[PDB]
């Protein structure tokens, strides 16, 4: 159909049809008479998978022959989403498969909807890892993603009576055609035990053993025939485990629980033993695999020349003392040499400055679970503090501030401090965030080792986040500037010469309208909800958190509603306000915010006076697959975190690429997005970081805003009195109390500027031509935010490797 | 190579080679450079599996079109063993695959050794189910085996310091290429809850739900293109199960534990809740599947015309009240009609008379777990006892004897009584056993309903137990009488005309010697144990149990040892005495017997005076795959249970088919084996059932035998004094005490006759020609013991269906 989706050659289509039929028969053991849509999906998935295998085998043998430096990306989260369409896109098979299935009497888009998301992440951090894997393969890097194969990913969200309910994400129920179990490469992981000091060093003895079984998933690069590997570990009990008899076999579950479930927390540290076990499990299995591959290329001097380990936040921080453990205790290297190797091998990316998100593990937990690692951490700390003391003599408070060990009620290990000490590079994820690191939380460390600190602004893959989810936009762009931009997003700048082109203005607006129509149809079909496709689609999709200020959005919605009720016969630009996202199950306030959103919708959506002028919808079960649907449909992207709290954001970049305008604070990557597009083409409002600092020094008094803003007072009185909960008048008392007395994120302080800015949004939307011209200026300057740019920077500035766009032989 | 293994055609070999290479590449994602023997096994398994699928699909569609009466074989145990060679044998692919792999530079027999046994059974009962499935497919019956997919089968046995150690049988670790998951046919199973009586009947409410997910395994018939199904259920938690959050997901294990592990008891009832859950789980899921298939052919009058349910012992006895529950509570049939349908549908096979093996479930367990079923059982009991009372007026003791409910300390339900009441046919598994049922334990029931009671003597499949495990013997037979005997074992009678044939005598003895050489080589390679292949191979392999009297064998071994020590320079026929079998983990005496056997070996095998004249070896980890190796190698089969205790035995039949002579009591099928071969061709000794009865009336006094048999006294004194355990003098005190004071199985009473009979065995072995002629007379008369004969009898006399040897189109 469309050019960017590749060729549908007679030979290819014929071969795909026969292999589809072969898999339906031999693999699925079905015939066309009893086969269901799900059977057809699997037949297609197996057919497409077959095209990966040759490339996968030859890529890995190529790395063995060439022996390049290997990049190991360690993460507790990989938010992959669906794999079928992505694989077709990267292999240039989309049009061919569309044709082949059409000739078989099937609709490929219907088949695509059957696949479960691989939801092995919470949101931004896990999705970043996924985009990074795509870019590393596209740039021809010898890269491996290492994580945990959770049996249960992020929970499925159901809304019942306006409240969030959780159910298990049983994503493996029907099988996973993309993974290949590798039980032959199973490795032991040790827990508990005790440390024994001998004539020849320390020994870790009397341990409990859990097996780590790897599953490999292919990661295809964009049309370069490179296929890299994501290796995820699954926990298995040894066969002699606890070996009355029946109970001993049943108790195997205790060991295997390590890989059972993803902790569902976004930007929050939960210091539970099971989580610590997960963190060591991935680190210990991965490091053994790395060392084995290195030895099968004695001389650990060349280790950092052949190995780079990237730590995705502090979650895999145990890699540092584990590497030291192996080099010192097992390989018999002297401490100083082992440390040199460790520092040159490891690098650390920080993803957040929120205090409650930082990992600080109780010493007593590490003492019991990992006694040798605690000893190594103590030794690292002593040698590090000796360096600090030499550099800043007599500065006793600096010593206590910089220590890896924190004293108090319970002694804790600060994992961020451990990571900085044991890495040759430390980076933040957006310019403003990286600067905040050097000025505030890591100031002492920056003063000691300034060369260590870097910035690497986040990005998103334009394969998934443009070509896959928005083929209509990809096509109209390709018509003007060709296809090269898909792996070189900076080429989008060429679209600036089309901002006054009448045909292009028309096509951009047409594609958006089509996306909005399709999404409005999706909502009626799957959720029986009705929306006006002619309204402004105002979208805030992201995890529910106080810092992200879904509450500020709520205040604006109620403001709009109240203004309509005050002057019903006055014209207003119609809006569909859509808010979606999951709350962590134990996060009370986040669950209350969801209830508030649905409660507002219950009032607003059924008021006859409002009509089709304002609709409030909560998007249930926000996940990667839903993002791919709603983002291309959006007109307005809400990026409204309190300045200094969103380290980068990546949803922001997705919206910019897909033709939505942004209303946002100068926070995270928003700053750089506005810099790229020009501030005139961005809807910027609210406090800057400096303004937040000034307010904190003064003391934030929410009452002041309540007293001086009549429209805000009305809303608070409505919430308190039970306007949005008539049967339960005091339902939202917790929300009001927080807003009035203990709001860490200063919702009221940005209210006036936000509402004012929203009026400017509505004004521009009244002028379709000028709206679209501003959209074109955003799309055209979105190039910097490709994860290809991000990964190229990591490669050159941290890993010491050169990216390549050269094809491998097919 | 050999004729019975089929053709190796140029086309077939070429196609097998290319499909092998295709699977290694696409399915396993390997190349010849990194592939291991295990990879090669899987490539072969997938290649052979492909040949099943067409036949499997067409067989099942054929049954849908023809709508024959369906046979449902319900069992908690299916002891399948390995599948690769069996599939090749039944598809006539063995020689072709041997050639194809040879041309690829691989040894197929090496590849076959990689496959794990499917050990979903304890021994005889589970193996009978497996042979039955093979015969039902070979006889073209529309038959389905239904059971549980245990994650862990019968434990692997390790011998450490002469003691049995258990480890988990993680048989699914590397995957199972033979099964096809069918998550789309998942069914709910209900537990606990309460009964609510309404206007329109009873309702079972507030239940806990566990999902039953089916896995299908193909069961190929012998060269008839029929492929039947074994459907095994796996337990899955519903996604809202227990839905803080993390613990709720972890607690899913509680539901899924139902299908985790096989109870490892042979002929013993363990009344645990988990076992009851397993029994209902298989019954509830299976019955829903049966009813669905019946409705997709309202009128339940024709149900028994289209459905037969065979209960493999009382383990699936809950099928009776479950069927009543569905028909009465859900389908709204009147009780009398539902009962008529149930009785005509169900039939019950009893497999044991040992009191400790009979299922008697505490009422309090059924009350809590299955409250509606208990109510139905009470109603069945009342109506049944009303029938008994009408037939035998005033016989109050008969009423209490026949009741399904047993009174006492704890009230129990007698499941055997339930089965007899609710089945139209009840059978024992050998003539002597079926007679014992009518004369003793079920006498009252036989008097009420004589027409119900039948015999169906057990059998074994000649495919696995001759062609597969002993191709050399199969070939020399085929050379004389052709190939038809493989599916018509009665044709072996034609070998009687060759008993004086000098060439045949030579060939039979040659095949045995070759088997003995191969097995002696297997022992050195895998266990570093050395044996004389010129010695008489004296073998007792079966589960360890007091009733099977491994202890009687031990007494003979020590007798032989003592006689050698008394007269060292006197010639004796050299023997290798081999004993193998697993003990149930909680069966103390059985574990003590294993230790005794190894302790005897420790003394006997290292005595320089004995030399190579006597060796005692314990065969570790006895299982189906080991049976296939040792049985063809055996000279003497030990079948020495106390008369009246072994219901049938099936190991006995395996040895007879493979050219071993039998030393045995007149117990189980031994009686019929001797009848078929002639008593002159069997080594019969010991008490008959009548003699055991006489001794019981008198009172068994072991001291009497001790006092009057000097050779027996010597052995007991050796055991007691610590001759076989010098470092632990009193190690075998429990064994001596049991033998002397509480031996239920009268070991001493058969000692003299046993030793005498063993002397006659040695005498005949000294004459190779006459030994072999007697062997030929055994093989020639083994035809009755084919499971094809057994299944044909079930078909005609119980199920009301006609077997067919007609081919389906290929
Ligand atoms: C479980 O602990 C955490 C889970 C998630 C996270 C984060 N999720 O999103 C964050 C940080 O990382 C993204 C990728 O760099 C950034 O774009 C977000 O701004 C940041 O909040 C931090 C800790
Ligand atoms: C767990 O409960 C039981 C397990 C096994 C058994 C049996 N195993 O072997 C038995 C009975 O059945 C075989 C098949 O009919 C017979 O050949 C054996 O003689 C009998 O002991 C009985 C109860």
């Amino acid at each position: 159909q469309i050019s960017v989706r590749g060729l549908a050659g007679v030979e290819n289509v014929t071969e795909l049809k026969k292999n589809f039929n072969r898999h339906l028969h031999f693999t699925l053991v079905k015939d066309r008479n009893v086969a269901t849509p799900r059977d057809y999906y699997f037949a297609l998935a197996h057919t497409v998978r077959d095209h990966l295998v040759g490339r996968w085998i030859r890529t890995q043998q190529h790395y063995y022959e060439k022996d390049p430096k290997r990049i190991y990306y360690l993460s507790l989260e990989f938010y992959m989403g669906r794999t079928l369409q992505n694989t077709m896109v990267n292999l240039a098979l989309e049009n061919a498969c569309d044709e082949a299935t059409y000739q078989l009497g099937l609709d490929m888009e219907e088949l695509e909807e059957i696949e479960e998301d691989a939801g092995l992440g919470n949101g931004g951090l896990g999705r970043l890892a996924a985009c990074f894997l795509d870019s590393m393969a596209t740039l021809g890097l010898a890269a491996y993603g290492y994580g945990i194969r959770y049996e249960f990913g992020i929970f499925n969200q159901k809304i019942c009576g306006g409240w969030q309910m959780e159910e298990a994400d049983d994503w493996l129920r029907y099988g996973n055609p993309w993974e290949k179990a590798r039980p032959e490469f199973t490795l032991p992981v040790h827990f508990y035990g005790r440390v024994e000091h001998t004539s020849q060093g320390a020994k870790w003895v009397d341990t409990q053993v859990v097996l780590a079984m790897p599953y490999d998933t292919p990661v295809p690069g964009y049309r370069n025939n490179v296929v890299n590997t994501m290796r995820l570990w699954s926990a298995k009990a040894p066969n002699d485990f606890n070996l009355g008899y029946i109970q001993a076999v049943l108790d195997r579950n205790l060991a295997e629980n390590i890989s059972r479930v993803l902790y569902p927390n976004d930007n929050f540290f939960e210091g539970k033993e099971l989580r610590l076990k997960q963190e060591y499990f991935v680190v210990a299995a991965t490091l053994q695999d790395i060392i084995r591959r290195f030895k099968s290329s004695t001389n650990f001097d060349a280790f950092p020349d052949k190995v780079a380990i990237q730590l995705n936040d502090t979650h895999p921080s145990l890699a540092i003392p584990e590497l030291m453990r192996v080099l010192v205790d097992l390989e018999r290297l002297d401490w100083d040499k082992a440390w040199e190797v460790t520092v040159k091998t490891c690098a650390y990316t920080n993803h957040t400055v929120l205090p409650e998100a930082l990992e600080r593990w109780p010493v007593h937990l590490l003492e019991t679970l990992l006694p040798r690692h605690l000893q190594i951490i103590y030794e690292i700390n002593q040698r590090f503090l000796n360096r600090v003391a030499a550099a800043f003599p007599g500065d006793v408070d600096r010593l206590r501030r910089m220590s890896l060990v924190e004293e108090g009620a319970v002694k804790r290990i600060n994992m961020a401090h451990l990571c900085i000490a044991g890495s040759h590079a430390v980076n933040g994820v957006a310019r403003i965030h990286s600067e905040i690191l050097k000025k505030t939380i890591f100031k002492d460390f920056y003063e000691l080792e300034p060369h260590k600190f870097q910035n690497k602004t986040n990005g998103i893959t334009p394969r998934r986040w443009l070509v896959l989810c928005n083929p209509g936009l990809a096509e109209i762009i390709a018509e003007r500037i060709g296809e090269e931009y898909i792996s070189d997003l900076d080429q989008l700048r060429k679209l600036l010469s089309y901002v006054d082109d009448e045909a292009f203005i028309r096509d951009v607006a047409k594609v958006k309208q089509e996306n909005k129509l399709k999404f409005a149809a999706y909502l009626e079909r799957e959720y029986k909800v009705h929306i006006n496709p002619n309204s402004l689609f105002d979208v805030q999709v992201k995890r529910i958190h106080e810092y992200k200020r879904q509450l500020l959005n709520c205040l604006h919605v109620i403001t709009l509603y109240n203004r309509i009720k005050k002057e019903p016969n006055k014209f207003v630009v119609p809006r569909t306000v859509m808010i979606g996202g999951k709350a962590a199950p134990g996060y009370h306030m986040a669950k209350m915010i969801i209830k508030l959103i649905t409660a507002i919708g219950d009032v607003v959506n059924h008021d006859p006076v409002v009509g089709d002028r304002l609709r409030v919808i909560f998007l249930e079960n926000y996940r990667v697959s839903l993002a791919e649907k709603v983002i291309p449909a959006a007109d307005l992207s809400e990026q409204i975190s309190t300045a200094g709290t969103e380290a980068s954001g990546t949803g922001n970049m997705k919206f910019m690429l897909n033709g939505a305008l942004t209303i946002g604070t100068m926070d995270g990557a928003n700053v750089e997005m506005a810099e790229e597009a020009g501030e005139e083409n961005f809807f910027i409002f609210g406090m800057r970081v400096e303004d937040v600092d000034r307010l904190d020094q003064r003391g934030y008094n929410a009452q002041e805003y309540y007293d001086r803003i009549p429209e805000l007072r009305q809303i608070i009185e409505q919430l308190s009195s039970g306007f949005f909960s008539p049967k339960q008048p005091d339902l939202f008392k917790d929300i009001v109390n927080m807003l009035m007395h203990h709001d860490r994120f200063k919702v009221f302080a940005d209210y006036e500027e936000y509402v004012k800015c929203q009026e400017r949004v509505s004004a521009l939307y009244k002028n379709p031509r000028e709206w679209t011209r501003m959209v074109i200026r955003n799309i055209a300057t979105s190039g910097k935010f490709s994860s290809d740019r991000t990964i190229a920077q990591y490669a050159r500035e941290i890993w010491g490797v050169e990216p390549s766009r050269q094809r491998l032989p097919a």
